[PDB]
């Protein structure tokens, strides 16, 4: 399937059981702003579930496919992969809900469905938006979707913001400092100190920050759900061209997402914005090896390049460069192994 | 090779991405007791390298070859089957002992070595001693051990008590109890919650605590690494009669370890007990499913074995019951997931 053909088993072999526990589940039930705004945007929308047909990709624990129901939608298909879906069969049934949601054990991309639906309900959303490649097995799940069918969440706004935070910078730099050790109980270790630097500098930052340590208004990239195609994500290129609003160290580049469940009745939004609550997704930056210094009104233009990968995740490059003096900066992360400093 | 037979490719694969990663060598090489227990143990016993052949199985960094070739071995192979042994390559050229260290990356079980040596070094401890099934390993390369050459360590003592910890045991209860709810946003997640508590005690907890929670003297499994061979390990049977030295409720077992390196000139130990500094093999503590009331002077009897599976780890099956009462506590625990509580 283009599952596997997207991906090392060993990859999808710690990932599905990552997703099997009930304590992961717990987890990720327990941010009350994703729970809460998810319900919100299907119930305040109730005229785009009832009585129709419904698909929720990747269920879990099957939370949305209750939503869907008490929206009042006619049937709703559940596709789980992992052994979450023995748990979502028995919170169905005790919840008299077998005339309503039926759970589907396996891939969105090796299932089978009897009918297709009149909308698509999931939380493909990883850290970045992007981690996890989950966001393709949404867009395959297009197969299913009627003409003029729904998506939900309908599209997707990545924001980037250059940043400074010299004691983020310090932490790693000192941390990758060890190995500049000429005798560690006797040994001389600093050969590999540009190793270990490289090593600790791919790691994206999760975490979250005072909203006053960016530099400029945040550039915007969107992904319309309804219109993009798989292979859409595969590469994904985000030019930006920011305007410095203070002078400064730029030690690298801030990301959060907004989603965008657009329904006939309201529009319902759930961000990740450090401007607000926070959720399990926190924030992530890209620290630079070398920061840049800019002056207010200079201009830092660049990209910021995703390709994806076979670990289910994405290699960034990110190159910078401030117009006015030529300095430029050149980085690439592992989103597949971010530093969770929370 | 007798590695892949035994080891699940994809479980092989995590681990070896794992050691991969300086930032681990560099948790490793922090822990001041492990690395200066190795150095002592080696330099100490000067006579058991000086002018010898040493293997080296699983150097990692190289670390261990160093200490050897400071003590003033002749030849020194080290083997390594992650990426960190191209690591390991330049630390041997820029220390300048390309003519004494020979890395060899692959699995010890799958690498030619060009003769026999005088002495084989190692670090093969997981959790509980026997996590990550790397003794097999260790034992294994005594098919390179000259007659009458030593193993570094020499010898393992796993140590077992009963502890009472009644904050664990009920943690495990208020976690699970997250599911014991009628209407989450709606839904009665109620019947998950048997489910839940059967997850939370599966998983050994490792972290540590302070010594008063012991209530007997630790029974000792020994393991002889000079007269052991692979096989010994896949089936691993630890009777128990513990001597209560105090009244209460028996929660569960704890577990630690000590080896020593048994040298010409002086035995040196390495011990993770709770009387000692920390290590990063912390202790590890298995829950029964119900605690066990004994008064002091009764007798707790039972076994804990541990089998041996194909994800580089081991099933523990803990069967116990004070002799003066009758009464009984079993639990399984699967070793390959353990819960990081410190
Ligand atoms: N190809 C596929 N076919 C079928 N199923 C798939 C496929 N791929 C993944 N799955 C499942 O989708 C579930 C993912 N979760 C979302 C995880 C969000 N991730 C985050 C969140 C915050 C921070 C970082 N990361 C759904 C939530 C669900 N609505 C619930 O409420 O539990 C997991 O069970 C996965 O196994
Ligand atoms: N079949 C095999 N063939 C070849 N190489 C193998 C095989 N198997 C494992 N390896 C390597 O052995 C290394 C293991 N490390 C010890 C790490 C374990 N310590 C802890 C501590 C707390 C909790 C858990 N674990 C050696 C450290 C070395 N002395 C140094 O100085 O770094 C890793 O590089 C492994 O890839």
């Amino acid at each position: 399937s283009v599952f596997s053909e997207r991906t090392e088993e060993s990859s999808a072999v710690q990932y599905f059981q990552f997703y099997g526990y009930l304590s992961q589940q717990q987890n990720m039930m327990q941010d009350y702003v994703r729970t809460g705004t998810y319900q919100r945007a299907i119930l305040q929308n109730h005229t785009d579930f009832k009585d129709k047909i419904v698909l929720d990709v990747g269920c879990g624990s099957g939370i949305l496919s209750f939503f869907a129901a008490q929206a009042g939608a006619r049937k709703i298909y559940a596709v789980e992969a992992s052994t979450m879906a023995q748990h979502a069969e028995v919170l169905v049934k005790s919840n008299n809900l077998t005339d309503r949601i039926v759970v589907i054990p396996g891939k969105v991309e090796e299932v089978s469905l009897p009918e297709q639906v009149d909308i698509i309900i999931s939380e493909p959303m990883g850290y970045m938006l992007f981690n996890e490649r989950m966001l393709e097995s949404y867009l395959h799940a297009k197969k299913y979707l009627k003409p003029s069918g729904n998506m939900f969440p309908t599209i997707g706004d990545v924001h980037l913001a250059p940043f400074t935070d010299e004691q983020l910078y310090m932490e790693q730099f000192t941390k990758a400092n060890f190995w500049y050790q000429p005798s560690f109980h006797g040994v001389d270790l600093s050969a590999l100190r540009g190793a270990a630097v490289d090593e600790y500098f791919r790691q994206p930052v999760v975490d979250t920050f005072d909203i006053r340590i960016l530099m400029a208004k945040s550039v915007k990239y969107t992904v319309n759900f309804l219109e993009a195609k798989e292979g859409d994500l595969h590469r994904i290129e985000i030019p930006f061209k920011f305007h410095m609003l203070h002078s400064g160290l730029v030690h690298g580049l801030a990301f959060w997402f907004d989603v965008a469940f657009i329904g006939s009745i309201m529009t319902v939004w759930l961000s990740t914005a450090p401007t607000e609550p926070l959720t399990h997704w926190y924030q992530v930056r890209c620290l630079f090896q070398s920061p840049l210094f800019a002056k207010a009104g200079d201009t830092l233009s660049g990209t910021c390049l995703l390709i994806a990968n076979k670990r289910q995740s994405y290699d960034i490059s990110i190159v910078a460069q401030v117009d006015q003096t030529g300095s430029k900066s050149s980085n690439l992360l592992d989103l597949k192994n971010p530093f969770f400093r929370y």
